[PDB]
């Protein structure tokens, strides 16, 4: 690839370029089914150890079915059970599984299970048009019902217990295990699971489902090569168990935006060094996070949690995002530019830290803190002094600030240092607004203008009073 | 249940009513036990395949016992497991292990009163002592290793598995696991425990019907391995508040819409989250991540709650009431966003952003103007703001739009305190009045210089 | 373990002393390997039930190998609080080792290291020298015990013991693959499948630490597992290799103390006409190489007995004089960090051996003993109760349980400093301020009132 990075000395920030987008823009819902045996508790006067084992396994099957019935009588969510942390203040709140739960609700209607049974009578992969009009893919991943009714029931519902061969015991355990594990995952998660396990959907099943999705060939390639990330961004929703059938909705991500350029903004505090003790003013860019070009705008992801990087491919999730004009990138070229009100925040908090970037490290070293960049073999190679500086991952293994040792990413590429005057040095510290939790260049310049003009006016008055 | 929803246009915020409470006020603790074999590494001379398998499984068991021994001893702020830890510290005191042990010699369910006066159900859930001693100790740990049946191999793996899985769960969770897994306590065991608890039949019905949520809000606490017994404490919620009115507050930014650049002021209700009536007060859950909803039933932990006067609800009906000072934030951040409510969607559309509500068949069914607006989930499937597509909840209910003047209009922007990250109506009013007072001091002074 | 506690009425805060540090100062990485058989699909034309079971298990093995192959192509890793806290890269070390392992010829380096032995130090290319372990040899069992049975154009019938034993051996590979597949190749905590308990203990023995540190890690294996990563690296050349990244506790046994804070508001009669002040420096503090390591997110720190396992990457380095904020809040050497508001609601903080209660407004705030009932009804303000005869603390509809840990606590009487502040000069919405910054704003507002009022007074 060409992963590049730029450090701006003027603003104590860095931008990593060269990444390729994979944005989650929508959802694809599918229905997965397991055929279950009707079957009852064994009427079988039996005493052999193999009979005991088969009966124990049939009890595990029966209890799993019971526990899934309990799960179905509260099936999906109440827009779930529960949700993630309230999005940060600017962002919005969504209902992640509203789509899959909408499908799960339809499955609860009477006669729906019968529609699905009669489309999978002959085959394992069929489309069904539900009552509400939506057509869904429907899979049968496991046929217990056949195995128990043909191999097991003939030996347990006589009254006198045909002794099984040990191979039948082992085989029945093998088949029953997936139902058991699906039920465990559902019971401990209130019927909604993420990520989607290999029990909920195997690799072969997921790849077949991906190949049947209404997406492009490039989208199918991207999803197939990145099954782990897809599982990370998927939900399995318990829906129903009736008519000798278990049905759950699997909700796969839909990567509507692909291959658009992304970049990542890292920010560290930029304080004055020239003064001593509590006389220093600090500003810090606040727009850190991921950016991807998206439909003539920029999709901004401020939480480092909603984006997942493999190599140069950035799988972000549009639900946790803002939409901004392209001019936002001017904050990385001309932070005082007129077209965009670049957002900063201020304080007097004069303490040191370091941010590990994609292929480098930003160090904000203030006061008398030990700030150092070192190599496992050759020793210290860069000794920082007061201010905000940067060191590339080339030839550097660790960055040490205070008593904290950071390892840098040996993910390798080319970084460029853009020398420039720190902008904190352009502000008069007497008229500096040093408690802005969120501000902009225009808002801060506005407050400065106001304070200056008041000093102006009151002095004019105090001179005119002789 | 009749879930209802209201959208206050005046304050850009919605309220979902009709839910019913289940608030955890107490803890019930139970002592789960597994009887074990004092066994040692065996002195058999083996070399057979089935013998090798049984030795492997026995060493799995012995390593699990060793792991559990190395475990057993090695808003506000609270600790959720204080009750269970109290019981666990009781069990470490010598003599109590024998108390439970004799209490379960004959039966598998018992009530035991321990030394510091707590009455706890204790339950033997697995007896590896007797299986190992009667089926698996004879053929092993003598001169040379009589052969086992393959049925014995199968059965010993099947039995040792629960101990092994419990040991793993405790191994990665440092001896405290939540939710309580099915290996710690199966569905049958949990239901029996519930039916034997000293609680109302209302609580028995609620807990029995909502086992997964009970697991969500429970704890398995590793306690002891002594006297050939493994004991852990399971800690279950006691929902001392049931069927009281709960309601959910959703909020979104409310901004001026005209006309140019960054010349707008913004204001947002901050009190969003779950509310439930509780002993003549309102329990507020601000981390609405902590409440779990099944149908119309909201399960919350009161330890994650704040307590408010009932007058807090006035903020929904009249944000300028005298009695309660409604908490808001102010800002200038004029960005488009959307909140997916219980059965609708709030959309705050500002600037060039295109905002839409679409049905899966009719295409777009609403195009939002700049400002704060609402849409019901009747005939709406998705809400699209900018590049973000949200699906709306499809739980059904009735949704009422309460027309009103956006209160951000009532504010003169030239004296608007647009920094207030935590404020209220009256704090903003006080700052507005103070700025006006400074203005008027200067103004009447200069009028007087004539 | 002498846990002591002091409550400071003047500042509505409390310090619990008497703890011992265990700080994650660094990382230790090693490479774990499993030997795998190549094996193609068997194609033996037999249909005995045991043959069926063997071929099913081989299919599970084959799909596991394919899932690991996919995870290799993606790679293990291809890569917050505002108090300026740094932004690290947790698995950068292990990912560096994995990156090296991807290169041509490194697999054969480890393979040649591990023919004669099961544990050996390998020198890979980029100046990395890693301890390598071989923890399962599936290639030998498959190629000796299984392959003759099943690759013969007419498969010999296996004994049932072979079916069961193959399931036993294949289990660990299957479980490791399952863990990796739902975590995108990076799992934490490190499970007993990734690294069993005896394996982890041996790896601990072969770390470059003092025997005291080895004892500490081996006695708190659950904490070590919680603080460790397993990074899938490669499957190729009949070898599966994944990197294990263990915490490295370079600082242990130094003094640690925890600071708890609670809002300190004015009790007076009227309204939200109160001023409120709160120390913002809650969290853990540990002496560290002549400085104080500060952990503001007390979330990041585990506590076992009086030992505090913290991670330095969630910490700030502070001068020792920070502790002076616990003695004189107004001392000039260190500038104590506070916050202010008018926000009037009651809360309670459970300390190590007590409870701070900030009871404001018309709230029922009580402290109860389980056998005696309510033993204190808190009056409006900030107060403290010790666990000596106190079991629970109830504020509003919320019931907190007090820590019953044995120790001694000292109530330190003093005048609440919120009373020193004039409620009209008071800067009452400061999200993150200091004593000095509040004094600065108060002086500025006072000066404005002085000038404005005297000015308009002299206009006779």
């Amino acid at each position: 690839q060409n992963i590049t990075e730029e450090f701006y000395q003027s603003t104590c920030s860095a931008v990593s370029k060269g990444y390729l987008s994979a944005l989650r823009t929508g959802w694809y819902t599918s229905v997965i089914t397991i055929e279950l045996s009707n079957i009852k508790e064994p009427k079988c006067n039996g005493t052999d150890a193999k009979v005991k084992l088969i009966k124990q396994e049939l009890d595990k099957y029966k209890n799993a079915v019971t526990e899934l019935q309990l799960l179905m009588q509260s099936g999906g969510g109440g827009s779930g059970g529960g949700g993630s942390r309230f999005p940060p203040f600017p962002l919005g709140v969504g209902s992640a599984i509203a789509s899959g739960v909408a499908v799960s609700k339809v499955l609860h209607l009477e006669g729906e299970v019968n529609k699905i049974k009669s489309a999978l009578l002959s085959t394992n992969k069929a489309v069904v048009s539900l009552s509400n009009g939506v057509s869904v893919l429907t899979s049968k991943v496991l046929d217990l019902k056949n195995y128990i009714d043909k191999q097991l029931l003939p030996i347990v519902n006589k009254q006198s217990c045909s002794i099984p061969p040990i191979e039948t015991v082992i085989e029945f355990q093998q088949k029953n295990n997936r139902l058991l594990e699906i039920t465990r995952e559902f019971s401990v998660n209130a019927g909604v699971t993420t990520p989607v396990s290999t029990y909920m959907l195997t690799n072969s099943e997921l790849l077949s489902l991906i190949n049947d999705m209404p997406i492009t060939n490039d989208q199918k390639k991207l999803m197939s090569n990145n099954v782990p990330i897809v599982r990370q961004q998927s939900y399995s929703i318990m829906s129903i168990i009736k008519e000798e059938v278990l049905a759950y909705v699997v909700q796969l991500p839909l990567y509507g935006v692909i291959d658009t350029p992304c970049w990542k903004l890292h920010t560290s505090p930029l304080c004055t060094t020239n003064t001593k003790e509590g006389s220093n003013i600090c500003l810090t860019r606040t727009d850190r996070g991921w950016y991807c070009d998206n439909a003539g705008s920029v999709s901004f992801f401020p939480q480092a949690e909603t984006c997942k990087v493999q190599s140069n491919r950035v799988f972000c999730d549009t639900m946790n995002s803002l939409t901004l004009p392209p001019e936002v990138n001017l904050c990385n070229v001309d932070i005082f530019n007129p077209k965009y009100d670049c957002k900063i925040m201020t304080s007097k908090t004069d303490v040191s830290s370091s941010v590990i970037t994609s292929l480098g490290a930003i160090v904000s070293c203030y006061g008398k803190t030990k700030c150092t960049a070192s190599n496992k073999n050759r020793g210290i190679i860069k000794t920082f002094s007061n201010g905000c500086d940067y060191v590339s991952n080339k030839g550097v293994d660790t960055v040490s600030v205070g008593n904290t040792l950071y390892y840098v990413n040996k993910q390798e590429g080319k970084s460029l240092y853009v020398k420039g005057e720190p902008i904190i040095n352009f502000y008069d510290p007497l008229v500096f607004p040093s408690d802005e939790f969120d501000a902009s260049i225009s808002q801060v310049n506005e407050k400065i203008n106001q304070s200056l003009a008041f000093i102006r006016k009151s002095d004019e008055l105090l001179s005119a009073i002789g």
